[PDB]
């Protein structure tokens, strides 16, 4: 249930449309509280995390996080 207001394309987003982004994610997949201030960037940068970095600011679901972000891009290629 992507919200209809963000670009289909991750590295056009601006930092509130990441906000949202997260706050999806959060709400999809029952993660639990997150840091929004780990993540002050537009999507550019988003994009440019690693599975990595994703971990360092949320310990707890970093990974899936990481992981749907990345099928939105690869949705987006195409």
């Amino acid at each position: 249930q992507l919200p209809p207001s963000l670009p289909s394309d991750p590295r056009l987003w601006s930092r509130e449309d990441v906000l949202v982004f997260l706050r999806f994610c959060v709400r999809e997949f029952d993660l639990p509280k997150l840091d929004f201030d780990l993540f002050q960037m537009n999507g550019k940068r988003l994009c440019l995390l690693t599975r990595a970095d994703f971990g360092h600011r949320c310990p707890g679901a970093g990974d899936v996080l990481h992981n749907v972000l990345q099928m939105l891009i690869i949705e987006s290629h195409s």
